[PDB]
C-alpha cells in the first residue's frame, strides 16, 4: 500500500476514546517544534488539507525543563484560554530556544505583556480554575496516549504520525507528505 502502518503513521496499541480529531503535542523547550513551528508551519499546513469543522488541538507538555516546563504549560493554558495563542508562540520559542530571555515565569509573563495582554488579565488568567482544568486536559490527554517524545501528532485517537518515515531532502515536500498522511488518517 503507499500508506503503511509502521510506515507514515503507526497505529496505538491501545487506541483513546472521546479523543481530539487532530491532537498535537509539542514544547517550547522541543527543538523539533521550534522547525514545525516557524520554518514548516505544520500546524497551518495540516489545518489547510483538513475539511472545516475539523477541529484542531494543540497541547503543551510537561517532560522538558523541569519546572520551567511546567510554567510553560501553564502559559499555554493562558493563551488557550485568552485565545492568544498565535500572538505568543513565536516569541515563546525564540525566547526559550533563540536568545534564550525566559529563565522564569515573569519572563514568560513578560512576553505575554510585550504581546499586549493586560497584566490584570494575565495574571487573573493564571491563577484561574479554568486554566487549572485547562492544565489538567494537557496532561490527561498526554497521559492517555503514552506519550514520551514531541513533537507529536494523533489523529482520532488511533493513528501516531511517524516524521522519520517521511522524505526531507525538500522541506516543502516533507510538509506535504505529513499534511497529506494526516488527511489519508481522517478519511480512516
Amino acid at each position: 500500500a503507499q500508506y503503511e502502518d509502521g510506515k507514515q503513521y503507526t497505529t496505538l496499541e491501545k487506541p483513546v476514546a472521546g479523543a481530539p480529531q487532530v491532537l498535537e503535542f509539542f514544547s517550547f523547550f522541543c527543538p523539533h517544534c521550534y522547525q514545525f513551528e516557524e520554518v514548516l508551519h505544520i500546524s497551518d499546513n495540516v489545518k489547510k488539507k483538513l475539511p472545516e469543522g475539523v477541529k484542531m488541538t494543540k497541547y503543551h507538555v510537561n517532560f522538558m525543563g523541569g519546572d520551567l516546563g511546567k510554567d510553560l504549560t501553564q502559559a499555554w493554558a493562558v493563551a488557550m484560554a485568552l485565545g492568544v495563542e498565535d500572538k505568543v508562540t513565536v516569541p515563546l520559542f525564540e525566547g526559550v530556544q533563540k536568545t534564550q530571555t525566559i529563565r522564569s515565569a515573569s519572563d514568560i509573563r513578560d512576553v505575554f505583556i510585550n504581546a499586549g495582554i493586560k497584566g490584570e488579565e494575565y495574571d487573573a488568567a493564571w491563577n484561574s480554575f479554568v486554566v487549572k482544568s485547562l492544565v489538567a486536559q494537557q496532561e490527561k490527554a498526554a497521559a492517555d496516549v503514552q506519550l514520551r517524545g514531541v513533537p507529536a501528532m494523533f489523529v482520532n485517537g488511533k493513528y501516531q504520525l511517524n516524521p522519520q518515515g517521511m522524505d526531507t531532502s525538500n522541506m516543502d515536500v516533507f510538509v506535504q507528505q505529513y499534511a497529506d498522511t494526516v488527511k489519508y488518517l481522517s478519511e480512516k
